[PDB]
């Protein structure tokens, strides 16, 4: 029963970092790729004895992938669009894993392609991952796909798009977005809950989870309910305002702009589900989107805890002063 070695990429990202911290603490050795060794998170992870970092780009660097998977038995792969070529990278990684011959369970962090379920456009930073998921499914090794809910800690009072908990002149907070005020959205405390859930999937094993899609969300809340949780947590007035166009108050990469534009159409105009797949939609009991995740990890944290216990600290660390 010796803890198996786990290979991961984008180690400094919230999903991977969450898994690495808890995995290492319970005995797993981790082989982790990082784009660069500098930075608070990379430095923190390098200081963990059970962790070995491998710095370099994923883009057109299969050699790094072969190195990463050498001696690994488990994998948790979450890519990004940063370098472009996310589909090619996700496929290269999967091929490298299969090539290693030792990967018993490959978990890929996937997202939906909304254009497959309704008269909706594909959200650009999500649809590509589904393509990688389809490719991975065809490979001869067990694989499981996790779909991340919206991160509680996307929220900030800095003028960043879509998830700004704006501090008003009078001390009150307002969150403006295209999401319908009352339709429940899936949320996730990435930092605390992704790691433990992923570890449980690995503990459960490939026979139980091969071919499965798991919604990594532990609570659903409408925008109005999110604001009410921040209000209870902070003892301040927090209200939601639905706006057709995302308020883009800072310069952003074009790819992100296109992501936001698709979101205005999908959620603003169409009010489509965040998880549009059929399976995520006397005595008879239908499965709720949060069922599997909660069964995987019972110690999950809600939005109210985030708002009251973590948000003030993240905000202070970002230089904000409202909590002073
Ligand atoms: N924020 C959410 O609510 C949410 C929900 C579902 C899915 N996702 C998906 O999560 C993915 C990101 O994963 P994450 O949340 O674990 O990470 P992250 O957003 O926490 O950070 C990514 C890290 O990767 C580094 N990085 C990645 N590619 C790089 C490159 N080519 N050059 C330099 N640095 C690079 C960045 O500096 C950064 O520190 C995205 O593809 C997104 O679509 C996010
Ligand atoms: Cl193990
Ligand atoms: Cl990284
Ligand atoms: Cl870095
Ligand atoms: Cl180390
Ligand atoms: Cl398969
Ligand atoms: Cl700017």
């Amino acid at each position: 029963q010796q803890k198996k070695t786990i290979a991961v990429v984008n180690a400094t990202g919230r999903q991977a970092a969450s898994l690495i911290r808890v995995a290492a603490a319970v005995g797993h050795h981790v082989r982790a790729q990082v784009h660069s060794l500098k930075g608070l998170i990379a430095e923190e992870l390098q200081a963990i004895p059970n962790v070995t970092l491998f710095q370099g780009p994923l883009l057109n660097n299969v050699p790094l992938m072969d190195t990463l998977f050498e001696g690994a038995h488990l994998a948790f792969i979450n890519t990004t669009s940063q370098a472009g070529d996310e589909i090619a990278i996700g496929k290269d990684l999967a091929d490298a894993a299969k090539r290693a011959g030792t990967i018993q369970h490959y978990i890929y962090s996937s997202m939906p392609d909304h254009s497959l379920y309704g008269p909706w456009p594909a959200v650009p930073m999500w649809a590509p991952k589904f393509t990688v998921e389809n490719y991975v499914r065809q490979l001869g090794l067990p694989s499981t796909f996790v779909y991340a809910g919206i991160y509680n800690n996307n929220f900030t009072s800095l003028p960043y798009p879509l998830f700004q908990m704006e501090l008003m002149p009078d001390g009150t907070f307002e969150w403006h977005a295209p999401f319908d005020p009352d339709i429940p959205l899936p949320w996730l405390d990435a930092e605390h809950d992704v790691g433990p859930a992923l570890l449980q999937i690995f503990k459960d094993g490939p026979q139980k989870w091969n071919g499965h899609r798991i919604a990594l969300t532990f609570e659903t809340l409408s925008p109005v309910q999110v604001c009410a949780a921040f209000s209870r947590a902070l003892n301040r007035r927090v209200t939601y305002v639905q706006v057709p166009k995302v308020e883009i108050k800072v310069n952003i990469p074009v790819g992100y702009r296109e992501q936001l534009e698709a979101i205005e159409v999908v959620f603003g105009e169409h009010k489509a589900p965040y998880f549009p797949l059929p399976e995520f939609s006397g005595g008879v009991i239908s499965q709720r989107v949060t069922d599997e995740a909660r069964k995987l990890w019972s110690g999950w944290r809600d939005m109210e805890e985030y708002a009251r216990e973590v948000f003030p600290i993240e905000e202070e660390a970002n230089g904000l002063d409202w909590m002073l």
